[PDB]
């Protein structure tokens, strides 16, 4: 569950056991919120239960009335935050089928809004559903969202409830000053059974041996293990060591062979981000639970692109156009999605001589589009001789994507009179072709290098060709 | 070695390219040459020739508005000089030295229409008076010199 649009990036409650929802809706509050009259807050839980009583999860409006009669504000608002506790179902268990799931905390950054009550009500949930198998819960960051004796006491309570109930808890946090400034941490220490040194990154030291109560060579290792061999230390009981996970591993069937790394699905564990970005995205847009029936195609996918090229996309072409209503498919940052063209290809010629003020040679400019999407408008201009106000069009040759167009050229008073279409049997993709005339051209022709070096400035052809030589 | 390919440089007045080879250092260069001579006045029924003008094949130079300026409104370029040497060798003998006279830009080609993805641009020119100066272009690097002139007029 990462960060997204608004849409359902939490999980909500069921705010209607009336047994239960007094309690849930109490510590919902309290953690949405953290400030009241202190006086009869049951009597506002039961009140909003008989107001949601209706059927279910009204509207923020209602919710708000009834809860009144900054946590109301800020369900106003709802900024970035659609997965609350009110007015949504529990989309962890919509997970139900496969119960694994995490959550980006760059909205739960924001305690006590939107980190505390549905993180409170969620590990509520999971704990109290002791579905038998092993459970995990994995923290880095903790003290931003967790900042009350509210989870010191979980951690007293139910923590020990699920600790015979296969719960375990993996904070891999930062640097030890986040652990040392909150005491339930310390609390947390005293029940963490294991320690895991996974890096020497940027962190506070000296006071590690403090709680933790490693020896001067354990401190040492500890200091001088570094960070990107991504090898760890380990100590449990009173013990430790300096282990790893093999990353330098490999398939030695033979004598030794090629040495892949593990490097096929570690893609998942390492998590490259515009890989990420690609296959979270094919995913969201494929189905809203995610099980792996597409991953592995999505994976070969994403081998496949890692191995041409990283984030390349191309940066070879580039020929696209605005003619009044229709617009480029354009990969550059000029237009999107809707029309790609096919390519350079037109010329003006001169007969004469004056050497043994030009001549005229009654010409027309043309052009050539895929399939359309915006027909009739240029259907009517091509029938009425409707000059559009610009005809601009963009084109730059290899050396990237999103450099200056190698030509700007855009046409003035463009009067439409002829259009080729088609069609047949084998029609995939129809092209068809303007050939028309116009007022002006201006044409900015830059002599752009193979480098990316524009020397020099880009040499104008901006003169009207409709009655007039053009300079 | 280097290889084994042509050596073809011109410079038409401040024309000039983006080409970076040895010996074409932001020089013009060409991937095609059209140009051939017909005389119709032969009996199988001084210079009275028929109309014969210039044209070629160039990569992309980085004056070209500058060119359609000058075809729109009829500015030639004095001189255009040319070398081409054959394959075997970029700094071998020029086997070949080529001057035109008032040369004026007759067309260009490639941009507009979707016909040519990234092919170089065909473009013809009209002279007063052409004279190129021949080495043998034998298969060969170093071989013998001497040139072989013609120089020729519009008239």
């Amino acid at each position: 569950l990462p960060l997204k649009t608004g849409e359902p990036s939490g999980f909500n409650p069921f705010q209607l056991p009336p047994t239960h929802a007094n309690l849930i809706f109490l510590k919902q509050f309290v953690k949405k919120l953290a400030e009241v009259t202190h006086r009869d807050e049951e009597e506002i839980d039961q009140a909003i239960t008989a107001m949601m009583s209706d059927s279910i999860d009204k509207s923020l409006r209602r919710l708000s009335l009834l809860l009144q009669f900054h946590a109301r504000l800020v369900k106003w608002c709802e900024g970035g935050d659609y997965g609350w506790l009110f007015d949504n179902p529990t989309d962890a268990l919509d997970l139900s089928t496969h119960q694994i799931y995490g959550f980006d905390i760059t909205e739960f950054l924001d305690n006590p809004e939107a980190r505390t009550p549905v993180m409170m009500y969620l590990l509520y949930r999971t704990e109290s559903m002791i579905d038998g198998r092993r459970f995990m819960y994995v923290f880095d960051e903790f003290w931003k969202p967790l900042q009350d004796e509210y989870f010191e006491d979980l951690a007293k309570n139910k923590q020990k409830t699920i600790r015979k109930q296969n719960g375990i808890f993996v904070f891999a946090t930062q640097e030890p000053s986040d652990a040392l400034e909150s005491n339930i941490a310390k609390t947390l220490i005293q029940q963490c059974a294991t320690y895991i040194f996974l890096a020497n990154p940027k962190a506070d030291y000296e006071d590690y041996t403090q709680g933790f109560k490693l020896t001067d060579s354990e401190f040492e290792l500890v200091r001088g293990l570094g960070e990107f061999s991504r090898r760890f230390l380990i100590k449990q009981g009173d013990q430790s060591a300096l282990a790893e996970m093999n990353l330098g591993k490999f398939r030695t069937i033979v004598d030794g062979e090629t040495v892949e790394r593990d490097f096929d699905d570690e893609l998942l564990v390492l998590s490259g981000t515009p890989d990420n970005a690609e296959i979270a995205e094919s995913i969201i847009a494929e189905v809203g639970d995610d099980p792996a029936v597409w991953l592995p195609i999505f994976l070969d996918r994403v081998k496949a692109e890692r191995s041409d090229v990283g984030s390349g996309s191309g940066s070879a072409v580039d020929m696209f156009i605005k003619i009044g209503d229709v617009k480029g498919e354009s990969k550059d940052k000029t237009h999107a999605e809707e029309i790609d063209v096919l390519a350079w290809s037109w010329g003006m010629s001169q007969s004469g001589s004056m050497h043994m003020a030009g001549k005229v040679n009654v010409q027309d400019l043309s052009f050539t589009k895929y399939i359309d999407k915006s027909t009739p408008n240029l259907m009517m201009a091509c029938s009425s001789g409707k000059h559009y106000p610009q005809a601009k069009l963009t084109i730059r040759k290899a050396g990237g994507e999103n450099q200056v167009e190698y030509l700007i050229i855009t046409l003035k008073e463009v009067l439409v009179s002829s259009v080729s279409t088609g069609g047949s049997g084998g029609e995939d993709r129809l092209t068809e072709n303007v050939t028309l005339n116009f007022a002006q051209v201006q044409v900015d022709y830059q002599p752009q290098k193979a480098d990316g070096a524009k020397d020099g400035g880009p040499v104008k052809y901006g003169w009207n060709i409709r009655q007039n030589v053009q300079a």
